[PDB]
């Protein structure tokens, strides 16, 4: 009950991939270095800037993000991703 | 059960308040402008830098924060803050 969908492109336009994890490093594992829309339909996360939980937070509760600007980031970067549980 | 123990003062010391529901101003609730450590016994909450949750985050997740620094700040600014929810 983790689950949430970040795609390629702005408004969940392009190729999407769905993560039920906590991720590190985006680009390493998904290959991607920025993500412009997301959808999370499962629990609360929080995305980082930078990879290994680093730099600017922002807090992901469920509900669609459609840009960048809706989860209250400056630019469309995003390092790592993490679950809220304890 | 969420609880979080907060002092304006460095390392646990001094005056405590202790709380557990959401909070849009710690102005207003408290009298701070300022916390300096801060004890999170129980949930997840996100500290906000401005009132009504705006501003930069900071995801606090149980255990004892002694200093700002602790929880990634780089002031003692906080205005708000939540639990981590939905």
């Amino acid at each position: 009950t983790f689950r949430m969908r970040i795609y390629e492109r702005d408004d969940f336009r392009g190729q999407m991939s769905e993560i039920t994890a906590d991720c590190p490093s985006l680009q390493d594992r998904f290959h991607l270095t920025e993500v412009h829309s997301l959808n999370v339909l499962e629990g609360s996360w929080v995305l980082y800037e930078m990879p290994s939980y680093r730099g600017r937070q922002y807090l992901l509760r469920p509900g669609e993000y459609r840009r960048y600007l809706d989860w209250g980031a400056m630019n469309a970067k995003v390092g790592s991703l993490r679950r809220v549980m304890d």
